[PDB]
DNA sequence: AGCGTGGGCAC
DNA sequence: TGTGCCCACGC
């Protein structure tokens, strides 16, 4: 891990340089993308577009056993293990 | 549960 | 670099 993030109080160190850039915006609290809808910033595009499916209602990711569905992948993976025994 | 948000990284 | 997934933790 070549590149070391340069804040003071900061230990991350990255692989990559690109992702120390993304990294940094946690120093200079810069959030670059708007929701249209209530106005509030974000860090990241990504984060972004699933916050915008609060307001929507869209939800893409299905349970396989019940059929619940869910805005993001991760949550839908958080919920199907509960039809574990 | 609902969902913010960082880290890894493919493309 | 921008775009956008997976993974993972946090409240
Ligand atoms: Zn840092
Ligand atoms: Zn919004
Ligand atoms: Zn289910």
């Amino acid at each position: 891990r070549p590149y070391a993030c340069p804040v003071e109080s900061c230990d991350r160190r990255f692989s990559r340089s690109a992702d120390l850039t993304r990294h940094i915006r946690i120093h200079t609290g810069q959030k670059p993308f708007q929701c249209r809808i209530c106005m509030r910033n974000f860090s990241r595009s990504d984060h972004l577009t699933t916050h915008i499916r609060t307001h929507t209602g869209e939800k893409p990711f299905a349970c396989d056993i019940c059929g619940r569905k869910f805005a993001r992948s991760d949550e839908r993976k958080r919920h199907t293990k509960i039809h574990l025994r």
